[PDB]
């Protein structure tokens, strides 16, 4: 016999690997004495505080700076990502002051205290970066809405990215003698700017303080020590972190005999869906639950510096016409407040110890890809319908991660 | 030689400081792209 073999064109796939040792700081916040509203718009309701500082595994430059996440090919997805951290230690402050109340002492009880999926999975916030108080200064006080790009009232503070690496050779805001360092690049410490507490309010609902001592756990300290306490990692359902594979239009009889309609009965589920709580109450709740199904494939990104963009993209992108579902884990690492040596009287409990934790975390991250071209003459990397891929949209924020699930992330902006 | 003066150190152990520091220079707009990683060509221990 003789058969004539036929073409083949293996498109190689690009898999990268990133991974940084920062050196974080947490204080220990005074198992703060939780804050009413934040906002003059919620305004009876309150936050538990925790000293939990978040560690940002779910924004990309914890893994990868500019430019490597910049140079990703379209359809890169980030495959798996880890962190592991050590309890490198933490200090304690020492009254000298006698002042007050404080008496001095070489004494130092502390103890680490770390958790999970607490954040996204339980009932509760990430809230931070604050605005607080003095001596026996380790509660806070003003809320906020937790950083992670760069905020301004037109001066700026801030840059998770810039915290990081740096500026460029010509950006001025940094670069200096005394400006925008690259840390990183440089072994620095740098704190982790937000910690974590629990909402609620007053009427519309009510019952008390859950119980966050049974979903996080406590060490002590200098027993955990220079210790690595964590090390998850996550392999995000669905993490293609920049703009997707175009799907060519070539093909033949009305899938572009024109640019018309091209439907068909198939019958079976092809459309990502939506669940609408009717929380609706009158002395502790009653809900009612709505299916709402919807479309598919405009883009995913953009500004470029969307690499401080999230993760997980699970509830909006669904590749090519299915579905699913699932969000990021979260995960915190920090020392429960040091008490003063408050004499005698004391019988509140109010007087805190300056106390910081320097933890140490690695992070990684694999994301790949490939780039196809089926078609002789095309311009683009391209693929087929056959996965094309399709986002969701919607006129807020999708799944606003900076407010508490209902286990998906509800798509509306807290505080 | 002096009560005061140039002393003899390593003679007669002393300490003496290690007179250099390291560092990486780069200047602005001939040739650009921010500071490579130093991190990643020194190990670090901890101390103790």
């Amino acid at each position: 016999v003789y058969i004539i073999p036929r073409p083949f064109s293996n498109f190689g796939k690009k898999l990268s690997t990133y991974t940084k040792s920062h050196k974080f700081m947490i204080f220990g916040l005074a198992n703060n004495v939780i804050g009413p509203t934040g906002t003059g718009t919620t305004a009876v309701n309150r936050l538990l505080t925790t000293c939990l500082a978040e560690i940002p595994w779910q924004k990309l430059p914890l893994y990868m700076n500019q430019s490597e996440f910049d140079l990703l090919p379209p359809g890169s997805r980030v495959v798996e990502c880890n962190v592991k951290v050590i309890f490198r230690t933490n200090r304690i402050a020492f009254e000298t002051s006698s002042t007050v109340t404080k008496q001095a002492t070489l004494n130092q009880i502390s103890n680490v205290q770390t958790a999970i999926g607490l954040n996204k999975l339980g009932w509760g916030i990430n809230r931070a970066f604050t605005a607080f108080q003095s001596d026996q200064p380790m509660i806070p006080t003003a809320t906020t809405a937790p950083k992670y790009e760069p905020v301004t009232g037109d001066t700026g503070y801030r840059g998770m990215i810039a915290d990081y690496y740096g500026a460029d050779s010509t950006n001025d805001t940094a670069f200096g003698n005394a400006g925008n360092y690259p840390h990183h690049q440089v072994s620095s410490f740098t704190f982790l700017q937000n910690y974590y507490c629990m909402y609620q309010q007053t009427n519309q609902g009510t019952g008390g303080w859950p119980c966050l001592a049974e979903h996080l756990q406590q060490f002590d300290s200098k027993t955990v020590n220079n210790q690595c306490l964590i090390d998850v990692t996550y392999k995000p359902k669905m993490g293609l972190i920049k703009s997707p594979l175009n799907y060519k239009i070539i093909g033949q009889p009305t899938v572009k005999g024109t640019i018309s309609v091209g439907d068909n009965l198939v019958n079976m589920r092809g459309a990502v869906v939506t669940n609408p709580p009717e929380a609706t109450q009158n002395v502790a709740e009653s809900t009612h639950n709505l299916t709402r199904n919807f479309p598919a494939d405009l883009f995913n990104i953009y500004s470029d510096i969307e690499k401080s963009q999230v993760l997980h993209k699970g509830p909006w992108g669904h590749e090519n016409p299915q579905i699913q579902p699932s969000v990021h884990i979260g995960i915190q690492a920090v020392p429960a407040l040091t008490t003063g040596a408050l004499l005698i009287n004391s019988s509140p409990l109010n007087s805190w110890t300056d106390s910081m934790g320097y933890i140490d975390v690695m992070s990684s991250c694999t994301v790949m890809e490939a780039q196809p071209t089926h078609f002789p003459f095309s311009t683009e990397a391209n693929t087929n319908p056959g996965n094309t891929i399709y986002r969701i949209n919607l006129t807020p924020n999708s799944l606003t991660s900076a407010f508490n699930g209902l286990y998906g992330n509800g798509a509306t902006l807290g505080n």
